[PDB]
């Protein structure tokens, strides 16, 4: 369970909070917030 050390990273989630190095990175984690259910957007 080696998990910590972390360099820099311009893309962090603000949501839960996390980092990433690519955007696209970044957006995958994100889903788990935005829209946490396959019916389209929730609301709009
Ligand atoms: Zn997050």
């Amino acid at each position: 369970g080696s998990s910590g050390s972390s360099g820099e990273k311009p893309y962090s989630c603000n949501e839960c909070g996390k980092a990433f190095t690519f955007k696209s990175q970044l957006i995958v984690h994100k889903g788990v917030h935005t829209g946490v259910k396959p019916s389209g957007p929730s609301s709009g």
